[PDB]
């Protein structure tokens, strides 16, 4: 096969997607051995959705597990009605997901559980697939000659050829596993044949962040999680916490093998200690430095010029409402917590109007990174930790680290109720989620 | 008695005001006349309750009226337990109220009934009284050696020796009546002693508007409804609205009578025609120039200097909600809305939070003007019209003209369930009310 493995697509024909997809588990060889994963479409990661705006998505999802699951639309602007948090789609049977892609609506999206209390042992377990939406941006010359690739970032722990089980200490931090892949592949080769990349890049992991940086090399930003920047930003390294997206130009500048590392990063993760009075908690400190793949670069690469401009961000109303939303822990009991409870799915926690605009302040006063993730309405992050952003564009997954605030600008856009929650899943599972309604 | 009369004042005693009140038919003469109104403590207007900051008020109503009544403690902050707009005291029984005056508090205030449906007859019939909140702010030079005098601007009609009943024109327009009176009496002479004047103005009337203007002389305004304002500001004429508070300096210029007139105003009221198709709706037009009093200005008049300033307004907290309330009428109906509806008791139209600010921006959709009066909770008038207001102070009831918007900003206070109405009381009654409730 190609040298760099990545998930197989399925695009939209004659403007429909209409496929049926099944959750299962599945013997399959991942990293040099044989596994048993829970899949979509008999593949780790699933297939690949390629859409553009206006196709019809119709995906019938057959449930082979052995306990309820369902999809969330992860970052598409779409009904709740449709992206509906709440389904359960018992062992057996089917439902079929139908909408329409937004007209104004570009980047990497993805698909995976989201049912409160199983998100982390399915995600982990190996369910999730990218959907891309392709623009009419992808045109344009500096795009269109760059060498495209998605890479989708998800580490797993195997034991007794199945996914390592989760540990009280694992519901507490969000469980990382030591077999930190690409596309289901440990460290592969990436062969470049153009001196410009155009890399779509997805964190699915339950809880490890991935401080990016290519050796020798910048990264320029030209799209976050669920759309383009208005021009490419130049970057020396790119945090994606879980959930997160982006799209990246990567100019090789030389002839020679580079690595893609994830660097290390503290994102607070604990541990147990017993030094003689204890026991008690103690920070497991930053990760360990990971190479995530090998990045040879073509004879005499000539990069091509970089797009002067992106895509122009919307100039939105005036904002009609300010929210405070104060993330907490209780790190001995595992459980999480937004305002001081835990998720109900029959309480309503926010009520807002469709078509206002509004301010959530969103607070972590816990000691480790919380990235906040809203179903249904992407926003515009305005700052984090005190600190504006650089850029304009729209995210679905804001990351905030010990003691900082995040402002967020959230148009609201489909009516229904829907959710906000913790992306470091097993937080959302113990209860750092709520719900908020749009009428 | 004193050439000017003005209602009998009770003080507060070592820091207390107790006091018991009936509300009862009360035969008196008015005007000339032998008429049986509904009053307070046995006159029209009640007692002047006159307090200090920090004072204790303890006022037992008993109700001798055949129907249901209460009190509205207007345009005072303080808790709707104690100010409460759904409170009823059946025929022969009574009530205590008890409340603390608060400490950052001065102005012309209130008392009169709050009973949705029977606000319009009972407080025509007689059923009013001031509140004045004496201030350290009094004791300034420029103040203290003004001559000081409250005028409660109230009109009645009466027949049979008894106020008016309701029509229903009365009802669709709100009931004025053709004795345009101060303090119950029919144009009086105020006699001033000195040269500056500091007058007290309350427009109790169900309806009336009174376009203030002293012939040959400018008023200088110095409090709103609900305090004073930075510094005093010229004006050649003043606009009350029904429920209204306002007070001024004024600067004798010269010996002489001069005229306090209500000058021609339209507020929108209107009559039936029959014109050979019709009926239909006509306007009354502007009302007719009324005299409210004569002044006589002393020999030889030297006025005290305008105090320099007077209280700073406080500077707000940001707002965290903005508000759209929206006025309109089913003229023929007789029927008022507010966002498409009619007053529920049962029914919570707002829930905001206490110690925060909100923006209310109140939209008047209407042909008529609708003073828009909000318990509990005093803010301070943006702008109207599209015209920012030219000063800082507390108010309590805004007028609207036909499609005029105000913007309010409204800093939440006590907790509890309160009401915002139309202060035409009869709009009120007819359904232009809702309910807040802060938490």
């Amino acid at each position: 096969g190609p040298s760099f493995p990545e998930p197989k697509v399925v695009r939209s024909q004659g403007g429909l997607l209409s496929l049926k997809l099944s959750a299962t588990p599945t013997p399959l060889a991942i990293a040099g051995q044989r596994a048993t994963l829970l899949t979509y479409g008999g593949s780790f990661p699933g297939p690949t959705l390629r859409v553009r705006p206006r196709d019809t998505v119709r995906l019938t999802l057959e449930n082979r597990l052995p306990e309820p699951t369902n999809l969330h639309w992860h970052g598409l602007p779409i009904s709740p009605k449709v992206d509906d948090p709440f389904l359960e789609i018992p062992p057996g049977e089917s439902w079929t997901y139908e909408f329409t892609v937004p007209k104004e609506l570009a980047g990497t999206f993805w698909y995976h559980p989201h049912l409160h209390g199983r998100v982390a042992p399915q995600l982990f377990a190996g369910l999730l697939g990218a959907l891309v939406v392709e623009s009419s941006l992808d045109a344009i010359p500096e795009l269109r000659e760059a060498e495209e690739h998605l890479l989708v970032l998800k580490d797993l722990a195997l034991q007794g050829g199945r996914p390592a089980p989760h540990t009280p200490m694992d519901w507490m931090n969000g469980k990382e596993g030591d077999l930190v892949l690409v596309n289901g592949a440990l460290r592969p080769t990436l062969v470049a044949q153009k001196a410009t990349l155009r890399l779509r890049l997805l964190n699915a992991s339950n809880a490890r962040y991935y401080r990016l940086a290519l050796q020798d090399h910048p990264l320029y930003l030209i799209a976050a999680d669920g759309g383009f920047l208005e021009e490419p930003l130049e970057v020396s390294e790119l945090l994606l916490a879980p959930g997160e997206r982006a799209e990246v130009l990567v100019r090789l500048r030389k002839e020679g093998r580079f690595l893609l590392q994830a660097l290390p990063y503290d994102r607070g993760a604990m541990g147990m200690m017993d030094m003689g009075g204890m026991a008690h908690a103690m920070p497991q400190g930053p990760s360990r430095p990971e190479t995530l793949l090998y990045l040879i670069a073509p004879k005499n690469p000539k990069p091509l010029p970089l797009p002067k401009a992106l895509s122009p961000f919307p100039t939105l109303p005036a904002p009609v409402v300010t929210r405070r939303l104060v993330l907490t822990e209780d790190m001995m009991a595992a459980r999480f917590f937004i305002n001081g409870q835990v998720f109900d799915h029959r309480r309503v926690d926010l009520k807002g109007q469709a078509q206002t605009v509004e301010v959530w302040e969103v607070e972590n006063q816990g000691d480790m990174d919380h990235p906040f993730h809203l179903h249904v309405h992407p926003f515009q992050v305005l700052s984090v930790g005190g600190r504006p952003f650089p850029y304009r564009a729209w995210k679905d997954v804001v990351n905030l680290k010990a003691g900082e605030v995040a402002r967020l600008l959230v148009p609201l856009r489909e009516k229904g109720r829907t959710v906000f929650h913790c992306h470091i899943v097993e937080h959302e599972d113990r209860g750092m989620m709520g719900v908020l309604e749009v009428g």
